[PDB]
């Protein structure tokens, strides 16, 4: 049931009309997640999924959008009988949250590619009966709001989504799947994951959204991809404009990833009179420091990626060292594979490529090169120190001999007279990991002893018998 006041801006004929609808909704006591997700999904469908007939912008008529809204509300209200789940204190019960989750779940097509683009919004849920993992969580939160359950909110880590609810918003419930081939814990709390200090649950320093942050989530969720080679400029512009709206209203304050996404967009196409990408990456880091105990990994990866693309080797290594300094106080657990993949790619592909080019440019006479800077060698060492410390105490190991080949190569990119300048104290650098402490003498030697490095990084007990 859309209110008269919600309907007055239709039809939406442009990017800017969509921005106005968002502004209007964000100025209400409770922005309407269902309306907003349906609108975003409609426009994304007609700008990215099917552009046949497109001449400027896919006009969103009130009759179309209101009928989609009706389909959603009718589906939820008919399947979830609230009288069966008495609410005291204006708060929801775990049984009610589970029932809403089941309703969304049981609505989805039995089989589909769960990784596909453009299956994030309630437009996809209604028209395609498909949602991606975090899409299911969002749709549970949208359904709860539709039912009047003001206490149910989206919880987000850097790789997963669930809900919070209940007295003081203190309860957690799983409502969707995570990854592939994992067993789901739907209906359960996230306490076991928090207690094991996995990255997936951020030691409890995950995001607890209010309604405005849930709008920011749907905006981050917009996917401009038309195919592998092509983005919709219209959706990029829309996402960028909506992110700025949210930024100006204060609603990205506690949302590091959204700041990084806005920085990435500003790199591609800067908005005149706005902060530089670097300023925005730093605001993302500051957000993580202020609200989340500096326990997030991606704020530093966003920054490192920016410096990497710009071939600022020194600053990229600094930011990846800072990324490792966060991961060192985690336990590498089952289901943390995404972050392992990210670190593996940085160590074993991205850094090698950067240093290879740097070596060529040094041969060509570069001055101020990262390869002649002992502070950059220290950053490389701190990056490996955090990865080795991560591994300590973890229930599954991180390092192996594939990593050792690249470490030897990367060390070897720095001359001994540069490496010798780093002072490893118990540029000055302190190691936290036992692996790097035992490697200290090997690191500053004129010739790099590759076999001894390999043995130290992988703690291999023995060398070839015969
Ligand atoms: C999927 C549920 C967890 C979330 C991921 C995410 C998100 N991402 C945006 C894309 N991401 C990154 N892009 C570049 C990166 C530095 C590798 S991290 C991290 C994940 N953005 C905004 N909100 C959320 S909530």
């Amino acid at each position: 049931g859309l209110k008269a006041a919600q309907k007055t801006l239709f039809p939406l004929r442009s990017i800017d009309d969509v921005v106005r609808l968002f502004a209007a909704e964000l100025g209400r006591e409770e922005p309407d997640l269902v309306l907003l997700s349906l609108v975003l999904g409609f426009v994304e469908h007609f700008l990215a999924v099917n552009r046949v007939g497109l001449t400027y912008f896919p006009v969103a008529d009130l009759s179309i959008i209101a009928a989609l809204y009706a389909r959603f509300t009718a589906q939820i209200r008919g399947a979830v009988d609230l009288s069966l789940y008495p609410r005291e204190g204006g708060v929801s019960s775990r049984e009610l949250v589970k029932k809403v989750s089941d309703v969304i779940w049981n609505s989805l097509s039995r089989s589909y590619f769960k990784d596909r683009a453009h299956i994030q919004s309630l437009f996809s849920f209604i028209t395609g009966t498909k949602l991606d993992s975090s899409g299911v969580a969002f749709a549970v939160v949208g359904a709860c709001q539709a039912l009047g359950l003001r206490d149910v909110h989206l919880a987000l880590s850097e790789d997963h989504a669930w809900v919070v609810f209940g007295p003081n918003g203190e309860q957690t419930a799983e409502v969707t799947w995570h990854g592939k081939g994992n067993e789901d814990r739907r209906g359960q709390t996230v306490n076991a994951g928090v207690a094991e200090r996995s990255w997936l649950y951020l030691k409890g320093s995950y995001m607890r959204c209010d309604r405005k942050m849930e709008v920011a989530f749907m905006v981050c969720a917009i996917n401009p991809s038309i195919d592998l080679h092509t983005d919709s400029l219209e959706l990029l512009q829309l996402q960028q404009k909506l992110l700025w709206l949210l930024y100006d209203l204060g609603h990205l304050e506690r949302y590091p990833m959204a700041l990084g996404n806005l920085a990435d967009l500003e790199e591609l196409e800067p908005t005149p009179g706005r902060p530089d990408p670097l300023t925005l990456y730093h605001k993302g880091i500051a957000s993580a420091k202020t609200y989340y105990r500096d326990e997030h990994i991606y704020p530093y990866m966003y920054l490192a990626g920016y410096h990497c693309r710009n071939r600022n080797v020194r600053e990229a290594l600094q930011a990846w060292a800072d990324t490792a300094t966060v991961i060192q106080d985690y336990n590498y657990c089952r289901e943390d594979e995404e972050i392992y993949k990210e670190f593996f790619e940085v160590a074993n592909d991205v850094i090698p490529n950067l240093l290879k080019e740097a070596a060529s440019l040094l041969e060509a006479g570069s001055q101020g090169s990262a390869l002649q800077d002992p502070e950059c060698f220290a950053h490389l060492l701190r990056f490996y120190d955090g990865i080795c410390k991560w591994e300590e105490g973890s229930p599954t190991p991180v390092l192996h001999v594939g990593w050792a080949t690249f470490l030897v190569q990367s060390l070897g990119r720095f001359e001994g007279q540069v490496r010798q300048k780093v002072r490893i104290v118990s540029p000055v650098l302190t190691f936290q990991s036992e692996k790097m402490k035992g490697m200290k003498e090997l690191l500053v030697a004129t010739k790099i002893n590759s076999s001894a490095i390999k043995l130290q990084l992988t703690a291999q007990s023995q060398v070839q018998m015969k």
